């Protein structure tokens, strides 16, 4: 699943 790894990479990029 690569939906959980979004959630990581949006705060990333805040």
């Amino acid at each position: 699943i690569n939906l959980k790894i979004l959630a990581r990479l949006a705060k990333k990029i805040l």
